[PDB]
């Protein structure tokens, strides 16, 4: 009896490791929540048919408030496995499950994937000059999520890229675009008027990380912001200092202007 | 005419993904360097034998000096991958290849890994936490560098997690342990006495990520500096603030001593 916490990757049913689908293979039970992340490449069907396994699906509520009611039980008697998108740890909350797991007796196991986090390597930006991250939350009722508007300033002072996750709204199948990120940035700076998100910002965007042909994209927001970048899911990255390899990787793979070669040292 | 970057991801054979297996089967010709990192949990051979194809193996200078004339030339006309362990394009230099198969003309795609910068999130510690990284680098003669206690310093001074990677002497297949950097770092306060590293400092050491059985240790210098962590690779965190839900999973996954949920929250 265990517990296997399996990642599946950025896109689709194959970016799940070969070490992950062989013990997914012979898990008892298998479960999966689809809510930290959108797989657009995929279908439940598909990964069910690749694992052999009948899948069941678990919302927020089930895992957040009933993980040990659920989940747990089954791994007491037999080998169970949760799914999830990308990395099963990476900006989620689920290595917390981990204490759920011990304090019932359960063993677990935790089976790496890709991740957005490191697949960011793919825009050129070094990946050791990302300081810390955030994500851009849709803003409900009269509240305006502004905290990720400072982590960017602080990273910039740093001379650090900072990584934007992307709000999700899995069951009303809403997926924040890069676009309404940056009309969303761009609002916070007419109000807090830090001069750090600005239309003549330089900002990469990644979409669909995972699939063989992702949007790479780099630009100013007065261009970008109203662009087509495809289907979700998305995530917006604003660089800091950029050393010059970058900025020729950003020109050559992402089409960004022939002007930001030109490093201000 | 087609180059796939596929990333081999953190320690066996079967961390690549089943995409990158199933198109480095269908490549004509596959390619591999092991200098910017080792796959610990397994062999040469064994990778062969999953792929069921010959690889051969480039040392840094074919890669940085002639990656055009080695590996390119056949891409043009046939279906090439170039293995690389961990995710692909998170070693600094990587992402420069692309750019010089564009110029040859030749298409290159990426097929994503697991990568070290994501599996930590198995410490428990929150992703977007961490801040820039570094990478402790063995003195030798009358150089030593510590750059990478600077970034540890201008890091946790923002309540950020420092992600270490340890210096690796690839073709000796020599592995700085964390005890080995844990040391250094205390050699390098000794020198600047910024109060950055002391027997003092909370760490986390995470060893052989990938593995089922992982090493996942926390706790303060003093008690860790002569512990022994099992074989490479290690890996070591200077955590920033933790937030409670951190400490708990470093106390009760981690064995981290209780004593941190008072003093580093
Ligand atoms: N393939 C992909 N392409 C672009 N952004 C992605 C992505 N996968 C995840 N994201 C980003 O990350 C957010 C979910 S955060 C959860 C991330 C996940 N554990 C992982 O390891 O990737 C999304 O809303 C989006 O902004």
């Amino acid at each position: 009896m265990v517990l296997y916490f399996i990642g599946l990757g950025l896109y689709d049913e194959r970016d799940i490791t070969v070490k992950g689908l062989e013990i997914a293979k012979k898990c008892d039970y298998v479960f999966a929540e689809f809510y930290t992340s959108l797989m657009a490449g995929t279908t439940l069907g598909r990964i069910q048919k690749l694992i052999g396994k009948e899948i069941r699906v678990l919302s927020r509520e089930d895992v957040e408030l009933n993980f040990e009611n659920i989940v747990l039980p089954l791994a007491k008697e037999n080998d169970v496995a949760f799914l999830t998108p990308g990395d099963p740890l990476v900006a989620t909350t689920h290595a917390e499950l981990r204490i759920r797991a011990k304090r019932a007796g359960v063993e677990s196991y935790v089976i790496h994937a890709p991740s957005i986090y490191s697949a960011v390597g793919i825009t050129g930006l070094h990946i050791y000059k990302f300081g810390k991250s955030a994500t851009v939350m849709y803003p409900e009722g009269n509240w305006f999520p502004t905290s990720y508007y400072d982590v960017i300033k602080e990273n910039a002072e740093r001379g650090l890229h900072t990584l934007l996750f992307l709000d999700i709204k899995a069951e009303k199948r809403m997926y924040m675009t890069a676009n309404e990120a940056m009309e969303l940035l761009l609002k916070v700076e007419d109000m807090k008027k830090g001069g750090v998100f600005t239309d003549d910002t330089l900002v990469v965007v990644l979409a669909r990380a995972g699939s063989l042909n992702p949007t790479i994209r780099a630009g100013y927001v007065k261009d970008l912001i109203r662009e087509d970048f495809g289907d979700p899911p998305h995530i917006l990255i604003v660089p800091g200092k950029l050393h010059i390899v970058e900025a020729e990787y950003l020109v050559e793979i992402a089409g960004a202007p022939r002007e930001i070669l030109r490093v201000n040292v």
